[PDB]
């Protein structure tokens, strides 16, 4: 699914991301769309063999399992495809563990780059909330 912006929002709001370890909810709306462009359905293979899946791009070498990443982890237990649904559940509850391992929202690249240090209320501005 190709979510739209205030869409992705409100189902990630009602996921209870905003805020979450003081990540105010434009940071998240941020970091998806420069991950994946608001599409659930987005992969991404890594230099190193790993797979990156869904909205928020989370990686198969230590988060999920693909059956394809020799030697990896999946400290979210669970299949990577969970990571490509329509419903964000799997997505939101992989992506809340991450940001708690202590690096905070740098584990995201696009983050970082492009969203760091930005006015990110921007994402969620005109949406009903
Ligand atoms: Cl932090
Ligand atoms: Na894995």
């Amino acid at each position: 699914k190709v979510f739209g912006r205030c869409e992705l929002a409100a189902a990630m709001k009602r996921h209870g991301l905003d805020n979450y370890r003081g990540y105010s909810l434009g940071n998240w709306v941020c970091a998806a769309k420069f991950e994946s462009n608001f599409n659930t359905q987005a992969t991404n293979r890594n230099t190193d063999g790993s797979t990156d899946y869904g909205i928020l791009q989370i990686n198969s070498r230590w988060w999920c399992n693909d059956g394809r990443t020799p030697g990896s982890r999946n400290l979210c237990n669970i299949p990577c495809s969970a990571l490509l649904s329509s419903d964000i559940t799997a997505s939101v509850n992989c992506a809340k563990k991450i940001v708690s391992d202590g690096n905070g929202m740098n584990a995201w690249v696009a983050w970082r780059n492009r969203c760091k240090g930005t006015d990110v209320q921007a994402w969620i501005r005109g949406c009903r909330l």
